[PDB]
């Protein structure tokens, strides 16, 4: 594995500091085995200034090498800001910038990949293990622009796949948000989704993108938190090809394609919810380690779980509600506890992973929850603010 | 060659109708080879409502069979508008509703020289095979086209400093540091796409066959400027009036790295997304007063960021003159003025800055007649289209 760390700058037009510095960069560029790019842009704060952009991988953290270019920098006469991925706190965390940039991420799946537990319905199934395998490679392979391959998957994949869909379905109309069913049928019609058949992550990606600019990269398995969450700030939605072994249809710890497809996958074609996912995103962009553990609580007791009310209903949203039929069955009756959502109350709060939720956090509206989210966000201790910009598909960074 | 028809129409959530209409479209689908596309999308108006989009493909012009279609559909209960390209004007104009149907364009001094005129064969058909999620294809350029490159390169550098706007010598090192501007070497249009797009989304495609008005000036909607890769014959000094790579590259690709001027491209293409011909050609015009052979107030000067003039060392020289006229630019005054194609430019419109031409450009399109409100949404980046006309 590698470390990255990024620097930056800023040099007004016609420094005469311009001339000397590039010819540093291209030194370094030719001869520093770490350096992996080094690009200019218009600052996006002052118009008549550059900024530069250093990125570096190293194979060991808190490389000291990194010390050297920013002495070698800055004796050609500009300020560097360091961003580095580590567990130290000296330099504040890395980024991905560009939305090209979560290719990184690429071969950075913790868990629920091709490496199963000993207790998974597959573990011992050679077929299944080999099938794993295989679309594990297609997510490792995939590179942002490229079409996600489409997978030919096999009888009994689609029968486990029907099995699942068609317990959920009757569910929906009663206890799912109203978002849910508004978006449902535009599925149907148009990204094949039925009990028959598979829909492919390319034409629900095609289909979000027009509807949000939300769109789906394959992924292996588990991301990092920070990795996946980063990912949101780019409206890109990481979702696993893979789907549960037929044994056991009506449960699974991992998320598989039934869960991403019919849990994740339909509120992202909401606006409101769409924007609210993203704000989630940008508040991780940078956060702290500790920060990051909160907005993935967050995330758990709304995006995975949560509720909305409906007049003096409640009803579910969360994708870890709408694709299990035991958790469809939970939330509803009084065997659970509802608190309003708020991140600053729900942040610390504790939950199991292997049971249905005790507690459940009930949203206002999509609108209110991202309001909540920027003013969570904004408590954190960051180095700078930053902002997305749709145009350039990419994070701009702000002073203070 | 394709005449191109679209269908739109709206229904509720919970119509009784939606079951037969859904039936009614799978037939289509299946049996009728001119539908090429049926969808469906959350409304952008009614919340509770959804958007159908047919788009339909037929051989020849206003084919009657369009008319029996939209007698089926409307038999199920809906209300459907159609467009279509055509010249006549029983249906508002067609337009390109994502980045992606641009596809559809694609087919659509010593040039008496044979190898010269075989190699233009050549790179078009290089750049035949472009279609959007591909990468440019590259042009292998020969030890010629690029030692014309480099001559008109050195003279053109030679000027700008004293000649060009501002935005034009801000971001003419960034092309150099980040795109292999040099004169040894001609920079491809896909490392330039590459850093358009990530400084003002705006983005390049080759250019196929010649491209209508309409359809050139619809792309900018997109934020997609389609440009040429051929270079100029060597017989060609500075020609003086030559579109070739050269003047694509040197002349419109740094301004678009501007964000006002990207915005002010983008606002003429959004009014021509199904403005009827004759206010296409309004905007042609504007465009040529703008685009191509615009002024710019800097303080007590004035300097060019108009393409054609950039490329040009004689346009260059000659818009500086007391002889050539100078005006504010105004859209309602420059779009029906008459101009030379062959010459240099007699009159000279003067752009206050991006932002106001901008803003000059909707408020001139605002009573462009359309069945629809057309706008862009920077996150899908696709064209809204609001039934509330
Ligand atoms: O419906 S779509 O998904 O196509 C675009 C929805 N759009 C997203 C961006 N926000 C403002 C961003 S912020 O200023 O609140 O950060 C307005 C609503
Ligand atoms: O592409 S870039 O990131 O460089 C800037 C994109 N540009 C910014 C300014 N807004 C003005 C909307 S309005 O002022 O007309 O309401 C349009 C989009
Ligand atoms: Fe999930
Ligand atoms: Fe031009």
């Amino acid at each position: 594995q590698s470390y990255h760390s990024s620097i930056f700058f800023s040099i007004s037009k016609g420094s005469d500091k311009i001339g000397g510095l590039l010819e540093y960069l291209e030194i370094i560029k030719k001869h520093n085995i770490n350096i992996t790019r080094i690009e200019s842009r218009p600052s996006k704060t002052e118009k008549k200034d550059y900024d530069f952009f250093l990125d570096l991988e190293y194979p060991t953290e808190n490389n000291k090498e990194v010390e050297k270019v920013i002495k070698d920098l800055e004796e050609k006469g500009v300020k560097a800001t360091t961003l580095q991925e580590s567990s130290n706190q000296t330099y504040a965390p890395w980024f991905p910038r560009k939305i090209s940039d979560l290719d990184l991420f690429a071969n950075k799946v913790l868990e629920m990949g091709s490496d199963l537990t000993s207790d998974h319905p597959g573990a011992s199934d050679p077929v299944y293990r080999e099938r794993r395998r295989e679309i594990a490679k297609i997510a490792s392979t995939y590179k942002h622009g490229d079409e996600i391959p489409r997978i030919d998957y096999t009888e009994e994949e689609i029968k486990t796949w029907g099995v699942v869909y068609n317990r959920l379905k009757e569910l929906f109309p009663t206890n799912a948000c109203h978002q849910h069913a508004y978006i449902f049928p535009l599925l149907e019609q148009n990204c094949g989704y039925s009990p028959d058949n598979i829909p492919q992550l390319q034409d629900i990606s095609n289909f979000l993108q027009e509807c949000t600019g939300w769109r789906i990269r394959p992924v292996q398995g588990l991301l990092s938190a920070r990795d996946f969450l980063n990912g949101l700030a780019f409206r890109v939605f990481h979702a696993t090809q893979y789907i549960r072994h037929p044994s056991v249809p009506l449960y699974t710890p991992e998320p598989d394609c039934c869960h991403e497809l019919l849990g994740h996958v339909p509120l992202l074609a909401d606006p409101d919810f769409a924007d609210f996912s993203q704000e989630i995103g940008l508040a991780s962009i940078g956060a702290s380690d500790e920060d990051i553990q909160l907005l993935s609580t967050c995330y758990w007791f709304t995006v995975e779980f949560g509720l909305c009310k409906e007049g003096d209903t409640i009803r579910a949203y969360g994708a870890g509600i709408l694709s299990s039929t035991g958790e469809m069955e939970h939330f509803l009756t009084d065997k659970a506890k509802k608190l309003p959502f708020n991140p600053f109350d729900a942040c610390n709060t504790e939950y199991p992973i292997t049971t249905f939720q005790p507690l459940y956090y009930v949203a206002e509206s999509f609108q209110k929850a991202k309001e909540q989210m920027r003013q969570f966000a904004d408590s954190f201790k960051k180095p700078f603010s930053i902002r997305y910009n749709p145009y350039t598909q990419s994070i701009e960074i702000l002073d203070n």
